């Protein structure tokens, strides 16, 4: 076969990060031909850059089953997309079978998260959980997962639009507070199910420049929902379990602030907090892997969604009181550009 030749060829290119504007323009919308000619080049590039990094893991990680399995999905996926390079953009049947091909590739990779987690596990028992192993797992999986978020983004934008308000998974007029309440409502529903007490919500907006206007942005609301959901679930558990022997149950307070460049979402809880020394481990794939806890993408992945369009997600706590979690997002669509791992 040709996979090592392909990987090698296409890893010579750099991925091309897109901005919200580039994304919106792809989606308003007859330029299917153009998304196709873009993607049949860009996907192999992104696949091959990440595939190259996987193949440079030491052989005692690389030869484990979990990694072999995902390596075979990547090989197959890239091969699926090769078939279209010499194919004819004008032939409407080329276009339809390429969409079929993206969906098949999306389904194929759906279970990477639990697959990789078996690899982390196997490595922990098999070679240990020393700080140096931790940094390497961190470094690799943040890049692997960021890369994966970016590919799904490309693919979702194509299949949603080439099957008037929403542009695939981008909402150009996303009402942040609305996404906050929806994620609260959903986490409350689970909290009430498993704990039979749930905090309330207080939302406060601060629109610095337009004191009274509701706060809107261009964003991917499913991502924002993922992050808000994981935060609510954590804050609820902290709040509820820490106030079991007490009657008052503090609310979870969220502030949504709009600056000139940041759009910031703080979620404040009175769950008793975490000492400073234990905070980093909440972002560690390795320390948060062991053979309400069932729901959510997790902290480390929620931070990647934030980073993905040049934002961040940070935690700061006061042991004995509670924790603030903040999502930092870029306010302006012009500063929202894909952040892709640097190969
Ligand atoms: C990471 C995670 C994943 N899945 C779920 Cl279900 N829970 C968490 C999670 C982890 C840490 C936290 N802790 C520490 C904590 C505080 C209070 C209790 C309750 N005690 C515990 C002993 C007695 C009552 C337990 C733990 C936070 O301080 C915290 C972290 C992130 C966060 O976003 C918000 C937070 O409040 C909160 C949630
Ligand atoms: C995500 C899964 C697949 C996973 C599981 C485990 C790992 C671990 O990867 C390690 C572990 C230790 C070291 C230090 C070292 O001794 N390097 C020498 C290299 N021979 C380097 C790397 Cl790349 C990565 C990814
Ligand atoms: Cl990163
Ligand atoms: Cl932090």
């Amino acid at each position: 076969g040709s996979a090592p030749k392909y990987i090698e060829h296409f890893s010579k290119f750099s991925p091309s990060p897109l901005s919200m504007k580039q994304f919106l323009d792809f989606g308003s919308n007859a330029c299917e031909k153009t998304s196709f000619t873009f993607l049949r080049q860009e996907l192999p590039v992104r696949l091959a850059n990440i595939m190259k990094e996987i193949n440079l893991l030491p052989d005692r990680v690389l030869s484990t089953p979990s990694v072999q399995l995902v390596q075979s999905w990547y090989v197959q996926s890239l091969l699926d997309i090769m078939e279209f390079l010499d194919k004819d953009p004008e032939d409407h049947r080329t276009l339809s079978q390429f969409t079929d091909a993206l969906v098949t590739i999306r389904n194929r990779h759906n279970d990477v998260v639990p697959t990789m987690a078996q690899g982390v596990l196997e490595y922990k028992d098999t070679y240990g959980d020393d700080p140096v192993s931790n940094q390497n797992i961190q470094y690799f999986l943040d890049r692997f997962y960021l890369s994966r978020i970016s590919i799904r983004m490309l693919i979702n934008q194509h299949t949603l639009i080439f099957d008037p308000k929403h542009i695939g998974s981008i909402d150009p007029n996303c009402n942040v507070s609305e996404v906050v309440k929806d994620a609260y409502d959903m986490a409350k529903l689970l909290c009430d199910k498993y704990y039979m007490a749930s905090p309330d919500l207080e939302i406060q907006e601060i629109n610095a420049a337009n004191s009274k206007q509701p706060i809107h942005m261009v964003y991917v609301p499913s991502h924002l929902y993922h992050m808000l959901f994981e935060l609510f679930k954590n804050a609820m558990r902290a709040t509820v379990e820490s106030h079991e022997s007490s009657l008052i149950l503090p609310p979870i307070k969220v502030m949504v602030a709009l600056g000139e460049e940041d759009l910031s979402i703080k979620m404040s809880d009175r769950g008793g907090g975490v000492p400073l020394r234990k905070i980093e481990r909440l972002f560690s794939y390795m320390y948060s892997t062991a053979p309400l806890a069932g729901f959510g993408y997790g902290l480390p992945i929620s931070r990647l969604y934030a980073k993905y369009f040049q934002g961040d997600l940070q935690l700061f706590s006061m042991e004995g009181f509670g924790t603030d979690a903040v999502i930092y997002l870029k306010a302006l669509s012009t500063d929202s550009v894909e952040r892709l791992p640097v190969y």
